[PDB]
Order: structure tokens, then C-alpha cells, then sequence
């Protein structure tokens, strides 16, 4: 669903740089249900493409400069295919600093060269969030009434920032804690934090599969009075068990959403998911990238089924999910993580009443540091083209 009509043909691939930038979250990052303390820093791979003497920055993974030799003379349109669809060989390396080039070359945000029906040109896009900063910080605490006084002032800090809905990581009892007191301490902090967000705050809860079917259900069931929007990874996906648990909270009629799909995911989830089992599919923003989600998305929106990719561990893909919600119906939430990256300026867009507010400026609307990035990509980072 990308506007490529005015993409010339003389239009060639001059240059190709690649640096990584670094930076930090705001609050260090504590474990969740299957590993360790996450921590402060972040890291953002960041390639520069030129094409027609012009510049656009986004994104990169899997490039090697030996890769990226050989896309040097290149015109621009021979990365797509027919369908207006960039290839395969050339969206996790490409995806987004083409994307963000054309927005630049065009004078467009990416949300209007890729929107959809949903999205009328010229209105502001304003996009759900969700705080998912949320992690094991409790852990080094013995008192529940001072864990949940410590996770509460988390929520806290988000609230503050204009967040309104939060995902919490449950699933304490897995392996941190022991199994029935890390259950009794899941329970307490998101009954904690549902009280910081109030009734009309969102709340989520992602377990990294460190429940299973009964765990899951004791846990739904003593948080019946939290406005719990969905249910995460609660276990490896299973269609019996989300079968089974389906058909548990319909009975009981709890609306309770179930959302999968990260990581190394089953190839049937999709299936599952059109069958019912599961409702929200959380495929990473990154890997497989903007290109795949924006195809994978139409057929979601035809299953009646949502959209909420995935976009920890990489500051940049929060920016691009909020561009991708032009494209995708039923787009649930970007999520956030509040993140500086040196060189990486993101003021433009804004978090206020729960939605990040896209800027209606060109390509991802992120402004680089040109000089910096420039001496980045000396010092570490390396060049193809001139
Ligand atoms: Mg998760
Ligand atoms: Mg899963």
C-alpha cells in the first residue's frame, strides 16, 4: 500500500553508512518472568541511505558492508516488486531509512505514503499507548505493602508523563520467586497499579509464559475487579489450552483479551488466532519490520482480528508502530518505553492523555543529529558509495 508512482527512475542508491547509537531508558529495567535484570541502556543499529543527493535515516539489521557494496548503483525502484511492495532481500537492512528517504524526497509523513482507509489525508494522528516499563523492580523487597508501594510509584512516573494504560509483568512465582508467594505477589501489584491508573485506565498483563492453564486462571480470577484488557504470554501458545481458556472466561464473562506472538512464535498462531483463540497478535516492529507487518496487517483487519506489534529493546520502532497504525485498522497500541538516544531527536512527538501524538512532519518525523551520526559512522561505524 505504498505510493511509489513518483519514485523516478534515474533514482539510484549513491551511499550507504551504518552506525549504532546509543542512549538510556529512563528507569533501569528489572527482570521479568524467565530472565534477569533488563537494565538501563539501549542501543539503536541506525543506517544512512543516500539516494539523488538526498539523505534518510532509519533502522538497520543484518547489514554487512560487503552487503551493502553491492546495492551501490542501484535504482531505487528495482527494491521493489510490481506489487508497490519493497523485497524481502531488502527490508530488515532497508526498510526504514528508504521509507523515511521518501517521506523526505516527498515532503510526506510515512503514515500518509502508507495509508489506509481508516486515515482521511491532512487529520493529525494520534495513536493509543501503553507504559510497558513495568518489570520485576519488587524483587529485592521481602514486605508486599512495600513492593506494591514501589511498583505503585513506577506506575507513578508514567502517569505523571501522561501515560494512562500500563502493562505489568506477572508471573513472579515462575522462577524469581517462590511459586505460590510470587502468585500472591503478582496479584498484589497489578491490584497496586490498577489503583494508580484508576477505572478508566487499561491495564495488561504479560506473563512470559512462566504460568500454565490453572496458574492463569487463578490469577484472572482473583483480579476480576481490575479493568484488565488482555492477557500476554500467559503460556507458550497452545490452541487446547487457549481453547479451554477461552471457553473459561466467556462462562464467567470476563472480557479479558489474549495477546501473543512474540519471540520465536508458533507457525500457527495466525490459524489459532482466525479460529478464535487468540485475539492480539504481537509480531515484532523490527524483525519482521514495517514491510511484512503492513501486508500482515490487511489480512488481520479481514480476520477481524488486531494488530499490537511488539517493540522492546529498540527505541526506534515505538516511532515507526505509530506510523504503521495509519495502515492497520485495527491497530491496538504503540508500545512505549521512555527512551533518550544521544543524536536521536524524537520531540516531536508528544505523550499526552494516554496516545502518542505522531508529528505530521517528513518520513518518521525523527530529526539525527547529522554531525554526529557522521562522526559515529568514523569512529565505529562504517561507509559504502560517496
Ligand atoms: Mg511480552
Ligand atoms: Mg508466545
Amino acid at each position: 500500500s505504498l505510493n511509489i508512482t513518483g519514485i523516478q527512475s534515474d533514482w539510484k542508491v549513491e551511499k550507504i553508512e551504518f552506525a549504532k547509537l546509543t542512549g538510556e531508558r529512563a528507569r533501569s529495567a528489572g527482570a521479568n518472568g524467565r530472565i534477569g535484570v533488563h537494565g538501563k541502556s539501549c542501543t539503536v543499529d541506525i543506517a544512512r541511505i543516500t539516494i539523488d543527493g538526498q539523505t534518510g535515516y532509519g533502522s538497520s539489521i543484518h547489514m554487512t558492508p560487503e552487503w551493502a557494496e553491492d546495492v551501490i548503483g542501484r535504482r531505487l525502484l528495482d527494491l521493489f516488486d510490481d506489487r508497490g511492495r519493497l523485497r524481502e532481500a531488502y527490508r530488515l537492512q532497508l526498510e526504514y531509512p528508504v521509507l523515511d528517504w521518501l517521506g523526505q524526497r516527498q515532503g510526506k509523513p510515512v503514515y500518509d505514503l502508507v495509508s489506509g482507509a481508516h486515515l482521511e489525508t491532512g487529520a493529525s494522528l494520534v495513536v493509543p499507548c501503553y507504559d510497558t516499563s513495568l518489570y520485576f523492580d519488587d524483587l529485592h523487597l521481602a514486605d508486599e505493602r512495600a513492593a506494591v508501594a514501589l511498583m505503585q510509584e513506577e506506575a507513578m512516573q508514567g502517569y505523571a508523563k501522561g501515560q494512562r494504560h500500563f502493562k505489568i509483568k506477572v508471573g513472579r512465582g515462575g522462577r524469581h520467586m517462590p511459586l505460590w508467594e510470587g502468585t500472591k505477589r503478582d496479584i498484589a501489584i497489578v491490584r497496586g497499579i490498577s489503583e494508580v491508573a484508576g477505572p478508566a485506565g487499561k491495564i495488561m498483563i504479560d506473563a512470559n509464559n512462566a504460568y500454565n492453564l490453572n496458574l492463569t486462571k487463578e490469577v484472572l480470577a482473583a483480579l476480576s475487579d481490575v479493568n484488565l484488557y488482555w492477557l500476554e504470554a500467559a503460556f507458550h501458545e497452545d490452541e487446547a489450552l487457549y481453547e479451554d481458556l477461552k471457553e473459561w472466561l466467556g462462562q464467567r464473562g470476563q472480557n479479558v483479551l489474549i495477546a501473543d506472538g512474540e519471540g520465536l512464535a508458533s507457525p500457527h498462531l495466525i490459524e489459532w488466532a482466525t479460529r478464535g483463540r487468540v485475539d492480539v497478535l504481537q509480531y515484532d516492529i523490527i524483525w519482521p519490520g514495517f514491510t511484512h507487518w503492513m501486508e500482515l496487517g490487511e489480512k488481520l483487519d479481514a480476520h477481524g482480528l488486531r494488530s499490537a506489534p511488539h517493540c522492546y529493546g529498540n527505541a526506534y520502532g515505538i516511532y515507526a508502530s505509530g506510523h504503521l497504525s495509519a495502515a492497520v485498522r485495527n491497530f491496538e497500541f504503540v508500545e512505549y518505553d521512555d527512551i533518550t538516544i544521544e543524536g536521536m531527536d524524537v520531540s516531536g512527538y508528544r505523550i499526552e492523555n494516554g496516545e502518542i501524538h505522531v508529528p505530521a512532519t517528513p518520513g518518521f518525523g525523527i530529526v539525527f543529529d547529522d554531525e554526529l551520526v557522521t562522526y559515529l559512522i568514523n569512529r565505529s561505524g562504517w561507509s559504502e558509495g560517496h
